[PDB]
């Protein structure tokens, strides 16, 4: 039992929150290209056998509400849980159309003590959003009851390092989401999740570089950030 | 080339900063047991063929200094770099004997742009320290400049989740370090680093629970936190 039981009747839900248009009141640009991201995740997770539910342009409130309701579902027959957040953001924050939401609030609904039908099951959060304004210019090449931690079995696949900008191309989508999808399509049938995510790290880090008319944003790099509290290996098959 | 080149003439340095006694002026307890931690890491890393250098009770200044100097070495002939910080801490902070140091300051010396002999080489930071005061009560069971990001090829193996306390036993050491060492001893010859670190996560999360005379700190759990910006697989052999 080094790997998670992934032979339940259902793989699980894959909730995609796709925020494209924001309230002018926030002073935030449209996320051109995010639809391509959404469509790619949908098809990719569909082939993995996940029940996909897309949600477009949700308010901070709608996001909290969506997450609460989903955490209140009976996941007993589901192997895992995937949530993908596509939006603007800051460190520890994701933006609804009308304002920011703490990631901690979203993930808390899924704590091992608050979502009992998911206790002991992998809970994946995939987040394409900025975590700050830093830019990366790159470099040329005894005692033994039987409790488990409530923050355990979480995996947070971040599109970028803490404090840094996250890059999104207007026609093809975010660097991170395109690479994740591609790596999943190529390797989900043979590789452990962590290893697949390392391939993504590499692809994003080597194959992408920003091009901008504005010197300040031109020739920048990006590295994704895998944050794992998983206690087992994850394979998308059996 | 899915895995890091680990056949250089030397595996690399393994710096262990072991802070046990702090200045009264800080109002911080001695870290009873940390010596067991230090001794175990030394032995474990020695078997892995790492050049181990232990440093006891360093000041915030002495730490900055140690790191500067080590980043200024010629690591051309080294496959990797390991740094282990054993001390009190807070989110993003590690304490010297006389005060706190920002982790970012420590790791920045090793950025791909500031330590050219480690560019493209895995830089591991293993950290036994608190990240806050939260407690875990648990639950019963086109376009192609060939740059890479400067923040890439880093791995931060945190003893605990963000915001949380990290547990250390007076006679046997920290829960995290004892488990890391054991897992390295058992699996370093066959398993990829990430997978080993996942075993650690499991061991800590299942086999450990606090026991305290004070209800506030009794029966608590802990989950470690793997943070990976690696672009390749890491094996401690070849
Ligand atoms: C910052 C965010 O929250 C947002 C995340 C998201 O997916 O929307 N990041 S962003 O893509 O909007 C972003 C990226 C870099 C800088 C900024 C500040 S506004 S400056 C806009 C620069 N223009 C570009 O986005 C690009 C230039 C070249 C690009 S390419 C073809 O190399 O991908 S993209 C906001
Ligand atoms: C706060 C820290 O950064 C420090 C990190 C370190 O390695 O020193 N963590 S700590 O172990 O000092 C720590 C952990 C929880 C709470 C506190 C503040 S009050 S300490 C309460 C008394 N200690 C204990 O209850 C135990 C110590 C080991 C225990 S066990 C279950 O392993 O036998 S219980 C500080």
């Amino acid at each position: 039992d080094n790997s998670y039981k992934m032979d339940y009747p259902e793989m699980g839900l894959c909730i995609i929150i796709n925020n494209k248009n924001f309230h002018k009141s926030t002073g935030m640009t449209s996320r051109s290209g995010t639809d391509v991201d959404a469509a790619n995740l949908r098809e990719t997770f569909r082939n993995l056998k996940y029940e996909v539910r897309n949600k477009n342009d949700l308010t901070r409130e709608e996001i909290v509400e969506l997450m609460r309701d989903v955490s209140k579902e009976d996941h007993s027959k589901r192997s895992s849980f995937v949530c993908v957040l596509l939006s603007h953001g800051e460190e520890g924050i994701i933006f609804g159309t009308n304002g920011p939401v703490d990631l901690k609030k979203i993930t808390n609904f899924f704590r091992g003590d608050r979502c009992r039908s998911l206790t002991g099951k992998p809970k994946l959060f995939i987040i394409q959003a900025c975590r700050g304004t830093e830019l990366d210019c790159g470099i040329e090449t005894d005692d033994d009851c039987h409790k488990i931690p409530v923050d355990a079995d979480f995996l947070y696949a971040y599109s970028t390092a803490p404090g840094y900008y996250s890059w999104r191309n207007s026609k093809d989508g975010s660097w991170f989401i395109q690479s994740l999808c591609a790596m999943l399509k190529q390797y989900a049938d043979k590789l452990e999740f962590m290893h697949i995510l390392t391939r993504v790290n590499r692809k994003v880090a080597t194959e992408f570089e920003s091009f901008s008319f504005d010197a300040t944003f031109h020739a920048k790099k990006q590295i994704p950030c895998i944050v794992s509290m998983l206690t087992k290996e994850l394979y998308f098959y059996h």
